[PDB]
């Protein structure tokens, strides 16, 4: 198709941001469940 200069044109490595954002969600979804345990503290929290 074309040329692989994603790094040549810019050494920002923005592409990496896609690998961290794609894997990060994996962990976040894990807290969605554990959060249930914290949802209780909401009813009564020590301010």
């Amino acid at each position: 198709m074309g040329v692989s200069v994603m790094e040549a044109i810019k050494e920002v490595k923005l592409a990496e941001e896609q690998a961290v954002k794609e894997i990060e969600e994996a962990k976040n979804r894990a807290e969605q469940i554990k959060a249930e345990a914290i949802e209780e503290a909401k009813k009564l929290i020590a301010c």
